Parts: C-alpha cells; structure tokens; sequence
RNA sequence: GGAUUUGACGG
C-alpha cells in the first residue's frame, strides 16, 4: 500500500469527519471511493488503518456500490473475512446489504451479491468455519440469509434473559434457497472432519446460528441435524449413541447439543432422550458442561414417560445437584412438570426435602432458596438462617418463581414459609431486585387472599424505602392492586411522604399516576371512593 | 421503569 492510496482514503475519511457534506453527496463519495479499491481489496481492507476508512464507505454507500464491492471481491472474500481487520470490513459489507432487505426493489441484487460470496465459501468451508474472525462473518451472513437485520445475542450466540425465561417457561422472507444452499456446502465434510467441527468452539457457533436460523424448518432439521450428529427414518446406531454421549462434556459441542435439543422435531428428540441421555441424567448433570444440555433436554421434553424417567433419575439427587452449584438442572425439572402436568407435587416435595432435612427445617425453606448458594456454602448449616445485606440467588429465586405459578395444593409449605417470614426478612426480600420477583409471583398465585393480605401487612412502613428502588416500585405496585381500600390509603400515604424524593426516580412519575398519589393528597375523599370502586 | 445459571468468542 503506498502512500497515495493512505492519502487518498485518508482524506475521505477526515472529509467525513467534517460535516460540510450532506447525505445524499456522502454516499456518492462513499461510491466513488469503493471503485479505488478495485483489483486490491484484500490489501485494502486488511488494511490495519484503511479497514476502519472501508467499513464506512461499505455502510455509507448505495446498493449498487454494494453489490459492484461484493461482486469484484468476492474471489478474495474468505481471505478478507479471516484477516482480524479484514473480517469487521467484511460484516460491515453485510450490515450495509441487510439495510435494504426491506426494499422490495432489491431482492434480485442482495440475491446475486449473497450468491456470489456463498459460492466462493461452499467451494472451501472448513478453515473459515474455524477461525475466530471468520466465523463472525459466517454467522452474520447465515442471518442475512434467513432475512434478519437486527442482532440478536441469542442467535450469535451469547445467553440471554430471555432464553433463560424460555428454559424455565417464565419476519422478512429472505433467501431461504441461499440460505439452505450455503449450510449444505457448511455440511457436507467427512463423517470425520464433522467429528472434530463438533469440537472446535468456532464451528460450534456457527453450526448453533444456522441451527437457531432453522427453527421449525422441521424438514430442513431432519436432513442437517443427522450430518452434525454424525448419524446419516431418523434413528442413532449404539456406536454413533456412545461417541455423541462421550462428546458431551466439551465445552464447544455441549454449547452445539443444547441448540439441537432445543430446536429437534419431535421424533429427533425422542430417539436423542432414548439413545443418547437416558440412563446417564445424573452423570451429566454434574458435568460443568454438559449439565446445560440436560437443562435443555429437560425443557423440551415431550411427555409424561420422558417426566417419569428424568424424576428417577434425578430427583432423589436433588440435593447432590444443589449443592454441587447444578440448581439450574433442578429449577428446568420443576418447571417442565408444571408444562408437562406430571409429577408437579413430587417435584415441588422433592426440592423441599433436599434444602430441609429435618421436619423442622421445613419452615425454611424460603430463606434457604432465596440465599441458596450462602446456605449451601455455610460452616454449620444447623444454624444459618439469613444472609444480612447479601445479594438474593438469581437461580434460587427463578425456581421459587416457578413454585409460585404451580396450584396451591402442591406448595403449601412455600406458602407457609413465605408468609411465615418476619417483616424485616420479607422487606429485605422486596428490596432484592431478584427476591422481589419472589414475591409478586406469589401475589399473582392462586393462595389465599388472607395470606397475601398477611404478608402485605409485613411490608406496612417499608413501601416509601421500596418504591424509590427500580425493582421495588413494581412491588408497590402489585401490592397495592391486591389491597383492599384500607391497605391502598396506608400505601398511598406512605408514597405521599417520599413524593419528592420518588418523582426524582425514573419509574416515579408512572407511579404516582398509576396510584393518583397527587389526588389522594389534594382530594382524598374523592380517590377513596374511585378506588373502593375498583 | 426491574435481577438473569455454573461452562466459550475479535482489529
């Protein structure tokens, strides 16, 4: 690269930096600019400076620029997309395509650009598939194919709350020949070389993207998910079954089975739980890999058989799993009973006998599941009974969430210990961003209206303090919509005092709407009778 | 306007 060319995109980049430049001569600059990189992209833009001017010209020019960029490069594409610079120019190139997915003037040119890099990655897959900045380009890619636009965590594929909600039960068309076309060249190596693409944490994500991409493409599932698995009716030989058991403790491939589970046709997964998982539940559970995949494998069970044999396997060991810091495999048995209407009551009987030993212990139980990792830590567990100041256990909490969405008939000492708590535990309980939670879970459940009203009393004094907290306010708010006209004027009356203090706060102002906190000041006669009213 | 498992990812 000699220093005409370092100046020449240089200089654009410094005249983008000023604005003297509006839109529409922005992106005939950026176009103009793409056509000095003919017959040298690779150098330009593994360029460790000029990439960065590349990545802008990319986002900032038009459709036809595009296209003529991807067109002219893509001989040297998979270079550029495994070159630590090359590869954000690259994605950028794919970003700048997925802005005009909505046109439907564009359909026949995004083909024809995503075409012509597939076929130069199919023709040579597996070194990309391995790389770490090739991969990035390939899961982007996989998603431009299928039509999405908008990063999604999940689909790249990092954790998520919500794909923790999903586990615990808490579009564009696109290119869908492109999309099937560039997988099948992903897939189509060795039984050998898949062998070790299930291992290799690069591969692994881009084979989890394409999986996420082909949810409910239950055809398409059948055919790809048998190439990955290495077991080409769906059915798993005994030998196949033994090496894809014995895999499941990587880190990489138990990442790839959980995506898998998660997205198997009902038959697929009923011949995985068979062959593969039954008989060895507990053993992976206490894998710190592959008890993710029984979490999954849990969460999609199909039926009461499949419940039946994940309890006898497992149950009697729920105490083993929660003290060996597995509770997220306890917390997916417990909900999927609740989806599945089976064992619901020997679930929720089991979790109490693994957390309390003794009778008398049983009272317990809720302190011991919001602090479950300080009581399962602790010196002497015959005398721990809080955690002052801690941080509540997020999994811990999530189960009890659980809990309270079952019928009362099946939980009636989480009950009982929940409203048993005195009001210094159950405030610091709603003070807890995920204790919190704990709570308004019981006050949507179906106990009795006595015993949410006593453990609402509890928090009388307490509601200023919570509704200055972010995750608090939403408590007032549930309490008082379960309140009786007495209990909404001492909550209403306790907002009053802090009313400047909470208009501050950014949930404040909806709060003291939603309650009329000014009316009850001003007219508190008039807001006593539209609330009786209610 | 809210916590988010115990095991991965870039010039």
């Amino acid at each position: 690269i000699d220093p005409e060319t370092s100046k020449y995109f240089s200089e654009i980049a410094n005249l983008f930096d000023s604005n003297e430049v509006e839109l529409e001569e922005r992106s005939v600059i950026c176009g103009n600019a793409l056509e000095e990189t003919r017959g040298r992209e690779y150098e330009i833009a593994t360029d460790y400076i000029i990439s960065h001017v590349l990545q802008t010209l990319l986002e900032g020019c038009e459709l036809d620029q595009l296209c003529s960029f991807i067109r002219n490069s893509a001989s040297v594409f998979p270079a550029i997309a495994m070159d630590r610079s090359g590869s954000h120019v690259a994605e950028s190139a794919l970003k700048s395509l997925a802005t005009h997915l909505e046109n439907p003037d564009a359909y026949s040119v995004i083909e024809e650009a995503l075409h012509s890099i597939c076929k130069v990655i199919v023709d040579n897959p597996l070194d990309m598939m391995c790389n770490c900045y090739g991969s990035h380009v390939l899961r982007r890619l996989l998603c431009l194919c299928k039509g999405v636009s908008l990063d999604s965590p999940e689909l790249y594929g990092a954790k998520s709350s919500k794909a923790l909600a999903k586990r615990l039960n808490l579009p564009h068309q696109g290119f869908p020949g492109m999309l099937t076309y560039l997988l099948s060249g992903l897939l189509s190596c060795s039984r050998e070389d898949m062998k070790y693409l299930q291992v290799d944490q690069y591969s692994s994500l881009v084979l989890q993207t394409a999986l996420r991409l082909m949810l409910k493409q239950d055809e398409q599932l059948l055919e790809i998910i048998p190439l990955i698995l290495r077991c080409n009716g769906f059915h798993i030989e005994t030998n196949v079954a033994k090496e894809i058991l014995e895999s499941m403790k990587d880190n990489s491939f138990s990442h790839l089975v959980e995506v898998i589970l998660e997205v198997a046709p009902e038959s697929l997964y009923n011949e995985m739980f068979n062959k593969v998982f039954k008989n060895s539940l507990f053993e992976l559970s206490v894998d710190r890999c592959a008890n993710f995949v029984i979490q999954a494998l849990i969460s999609h069970a199909r039926d009461q058989e499949q419940m039946g044999i994940m309890w006898e396997e497992l149950a009697p060991r729920f105490k083993d799993l929660l003290e060996q810091g597995k509770s997220g495999v306890v917390a997916s048995l417990i909900a999927v009973s609740q989806r599945l209407q089976s064992h619901e009551n020997k679930c929720c009987e089991a979790l109490v006998g693994a957390v309390c030993s003794t009778n008398e212990s049983r009272i317990s139980i809720l302190p011991r599941l919001l602090f479950l990792d300080y009581y399962f830590g602790c010196r002497d567990k015959s005398t721990w009974e809080w955690a002052p100041g801690a941080k509540m256990h997020v999994m811990g909490c999530l189960i009890l969430q659980g809990i309270f969405k079952f019928s009362s008939d099946h939980i009636q000492p989480y009950i009982t210990s929940l409203t048993s708590m005195k009001a210094e535990y159950i405030t610091e309980t709603a003070k807890d961003s995920s204790g919190a939670r704990v709570i308004e879970a019981f006050l949507a459940s179906d106990a009795a209206t006595k015993q949410k009203r006593r453990l609402i009393i509890k928090l009388r004094g307490h509601f200023g303090e919570l509704s200055l907290h972010t995750s608090g306010s939403f408590t007032v708010e549930k309490c008082f919509d379960a309140c009786n006209l007495t209990l909404r004027e001492a909550i209403a009356s306790e907002l009053l005092d802090v009313k400047v203090d909470l208009s501050k706060t950014k949930q404040g102002p909806y709060l003291l709407r939603k309650l009329d906190i000014d009316g009850y000041a001003s007219r508190p006669d008039q807001w006593k009778s539209r609330q009786e009213a209610k």
